[PDB]
Formats: C-alpha cells, sequence, structure tokens
C-alpha cells in the first residue's frame, strides 16, 4: 500500500533516550521509515526549546493533505543545518526512536510510504 495507518506515541522531549535516527539526511529518512514500519517510532511535538534538545539531522512529519478515519495524511521531510529535503505542509512533530518511553498521547496518521 502507498499509505499505512499508524498511531504514533507522543513522547515528552526530556524522556527521549535516543534523540535522533543517525548522521546523514539519507540515513535518518531510512531509519525513520524502518522504525515506522516496525512500530518503534515516537513523535515529539515541536515547541520553543524542543529541537535544540534533539540531534540533527531531524525527521519531521508534515501534513500532505487537508483526514481518512481520523488519520491526518503526512509525509517525511528531513532537515540538516537549516536545509529541508522534501517539501510539505505544516509540521505535526519530529520523529525519534521509541525504546519504551511512556507517551502522553497518540497521533493517528496516514503515512505516505
Amino acid at each position: 500500500k502507498t499509505h499505512v495507518q499508524l498511531s504514533l506515541p507522543v513522547l515528552q522531549v526530556r524522556d527521549v533516550l535516543v534523540r535522533g535516527f543517525g548522521d546523514s539526511v539519507e540515513e535518518v529518512l531510512s531509519e525513520a521509515r524502518q522504525h515506522l514500519k516496525d512500530g518503534t517510532c515516537g513523535l515529539v511535538e515541536v515547541e520553543k526549546g524542543v529541537l535544540p534538545q534533539l540531534e540533527q539531522p531531524y525527521v519531521f512529519i508534515k501534513r500532505s493533505d487537508a483526514a481518512p478515519h481520523g488519520h491526518v495524511m503526512v509525509e517525511l521531510v528531513a532537515e540538516l543545518e537549516g536545509i529541508q529535503y522534501g517539501r510539505s505542509g505544516e509540521t505535526l512533530g519530529v520523529l525519534v526512536p521509541h525504546v519504551g518511553e511512556i507517551p502522553v498521547a497518540y497521533r493517528k496518521v496516514l503515512l505516505r510510504k
């Protein structure tokens, strides 16, 4: 399927144990997609002070359309030193590995895979 329904655990930035997916734009997009498929991907909602607490390159989920079955349609955009790879809508948050942190909420998304 071109799209996959996911419920992403929303983590508080200070709980996050593994603060990024790797060391290149291509690696972080690769690892993010693998974690999304394996159900080991968390979401941190972006506010003032969040991103400097995480590791670049960043992987964002961005709204790709204006919401089947409650799931917002999203796609992946990476960022490294202020340059984004991909073009999409509003940021829903930054993806991180999930290694058992307790979430505060779930974000239902339809991910363009």
